[PDB]
């Protein structure tokens, strides 16, 4: 579908893309190729779809979290620089972009959170979250504001959530650790919101209302990143970048993300792409020509990012970052962002309480790696008749009575719909692991086109252990994990907000209750 002899990127329209074609004309005055720069909305979320049927630009630019999940879908080409170019990036931004033991990516820049603030009016920064109120009441009767900063996307709002605890992953990353709806993430949302209400901030604010609040001197102070720098140097204001304010005396934390940028899997060019990002963008004279338009950060580039360390504001920005923590690549990041935004937003805006919110986008971040414990486990033991004797762990009490459940209606559904099981384990026959990859397409067709409910979940698994005795019959017992991640996948991505509305698997329980 990828047009050969030209190549095609996608970046965020908040960073240096007029920059980057620059980088894109000069690649073409050398080797008569095209280079063609878009800024598509919801680019993140476009990019997967697009990609999955072979479509696309030939490189995607994005903060490296995104990158983990594209790889476990194979969206994404193996990078293999040699060691001369690895030697000149920072070890640590190729860890970034490092997946299952294979790079995926090229790092560009680390970009970290600051305060930015009016040296006109505070030539004095707040030192902690918790002054901001009086500020506000005494900037209010001068006719301006303390803090406006974008509240409807949950970067934004995350340094403030993790600083007193919370946090996505417990530590490697145990999945299986949720660190959203504890005392810390709460403390820190409940600030928030308590701004919201006393009127300090407005649950309304995002990105651009924010921006040009800072940048005509009606607000004090804003939060956001480097590429922002550009617009507030035209707009003439006297600003400074600085460290985030503490709350309840520990640094705010944000997340950290390395801008990276993928080659698809899928495109014809990727020796093309590989010379443009190696030899044209990664140099001095590239990053230069990007971080004119909007500035990058602390650039992977370690010729380059030696000379911008010396600016204060990307000291600042290095300062918060080494407060803040990297952020996962791993699979589930999606998930967790989108639980935490929709929790942000609730809570900012009245629709849920902080109670309410956390909990949500806490059953909302933990339900992969949940339904996959209980689904694996059912089909596993179905299939070599012995259960797992490993202890279920966090919610564990959840997991235990949901395969209790299944174990009680599932065996029902085999028994009862064996003649059906039997016809349909036929048109698909499985005989190999490529074939239960093949599975999802007509899986998601039949689990899609219908109504909502928890029976038919339970037909999805039920066949699942069905087909996992099956190839247990076979000699394909090493099917019956990618069998269950395919059937989990399925279920929780065409059914997320249903069963995050169903208080996921201990609705299940609750349902099917004797
Ligand atoms: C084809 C086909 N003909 N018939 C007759 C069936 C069974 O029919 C059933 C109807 C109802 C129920 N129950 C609901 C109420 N309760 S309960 O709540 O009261 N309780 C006590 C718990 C439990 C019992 C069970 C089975 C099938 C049939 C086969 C394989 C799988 C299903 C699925 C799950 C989605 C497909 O998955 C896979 C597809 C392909 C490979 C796969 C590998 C793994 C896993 C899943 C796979 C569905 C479904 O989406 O439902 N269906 C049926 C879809 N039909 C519906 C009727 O019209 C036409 C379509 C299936
Ligand atoms: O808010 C969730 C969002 O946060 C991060 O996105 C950042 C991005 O990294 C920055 O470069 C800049 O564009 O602002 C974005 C926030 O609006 C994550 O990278 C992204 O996956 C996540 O959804």
């Amino acid at each position: 579908k990828i047009e050969e002899g030209k190549l095609v990127i996608w970046i965020n329209g908040d960073k240096g893309y007029n920059g980057l074609a620059e980088v894109g004309k000069k690649f073409e005055k050398d080797t008569g190729i095209k280079v063609t720069v878009e800024h598509p909305d919801k680019l993140e979320e476009k990019f997967p779809q697009v990609a999955a049927t072979g479509d696309g630009p030939d490189i995607i630019f994005w903060a490296h979290d995104r990158f983990g999940g594209y790889a476990q879908s194979g969206l994404l080409a193996e990078i293999t620089p040699d060691k001369a170019f690895q030697d000149k990036l920072y070890p640590f931004t190729w860890d970034a972009v490092r997946y299952n033991g294979k790079l995926i990516a090229y790092p560009i820049a680390v970009e970290a959170l600051s305060l930015i603030y009016n040296k006109d009016l505070l030539p004095n920064p707040p030192k902690t979250w918790e002054e901001i109120p009086a500020l506000d009441k005494e900037l209010k009767a001068k006719g301006k504001s303390a803090l406006m900063f974008n509240l409807q996307e949950p970067y934004f709002t995350w340094p403030l959530i993790a600083a007193d605890g919370g946090y996505a992953f417990k530590y490697k990353y145990d999945i299986k650790d949720v660190g959203v709806d504890n005392a810390g993430a709460k403390a820190g949302l409940t600030f928030l919101v308590d701004l919201i209400k006393n009127k300090h901030m407005n649950a309304d604010t995002d990105y651009s209302i924010a921006e040009a609040a800072f940048n005509k001197g009606e607000t004090a102070m804003t939060i956001n990143g480097p590429w922002a720098w550009s617009n507030i140097d035209t707009s003439a204001v006297n600003y400074g970048v600085t460290v985030l304010p503490t709350f309840k005396g520990q640094p705010s934390k944000p997340f950290v993300g390395v801008l990276s940028a993928g080659i698809n899997a899928a495109s014809p060019n990727k020796e093309l792409a590989k010379e443009f990002l190696e030899n044209y963008l990664l140099t001095d004279e590239g990053l230069e020509a990007v971080n004119k338009d909007k500035p990058l950060g602390a650039v992977a580039l370690k010729s380059y990012e030696e000379e911008l360390a010396k600016d204060p504001r990307i000291a600042a920005t290095m300062e918060n970052a080494q407060k803040g923590e990297i952020m996962p690549n791993i699979p589930q990041m999606s998930a967790f962002w989108y639980a935490v935004r929709t929790a942000v937003i609730n809570a900012a805006s009245g629709r849920q309480t902080v109670d309410e919110a956390l909990k949500d986008a806490q059953t909302g971040s933990e339900l992969y790696r949940q339904s996959l414990e209980i689904i694996s486990r059912y089909l596993r033991e179905q299939a070599t008749g012995a259960a797992d004797t490993a202890p279920m762990g966090a919610s564990g009490a959840t997991s235990r009575k949901a395969l209790e459940t299944l174990r009680r209606v599932g065996d029902g559904v085999q028994r009862n719909h064996e003649t059906a099981f039997q016809g349909m384990l036929r048109k698909l026959d499985i005989k190999n692991e490529d074939d239960v990859k093949s599975l999802s397409r007509v899986m998601i067709h039949v689990f899609s086109d219908g109504v909502t409910n928890w029976g038919r979940i339970v037909t999805l698994i039920s066949f699942g252990a069905f087909v996992a005795k099956h190839l247990k019959t076979i000699n394909q017992e090493s099917c019956i994990e990618p069998l269950a991640e395919s059937i989990t996948d399925v279920l929780v991505r065409t059914k997320r907000d249903w069963l995050v509305k169903q208080r996921g698997w201990d609705g299940f329980v609750e349902f099917f209750h004797v």
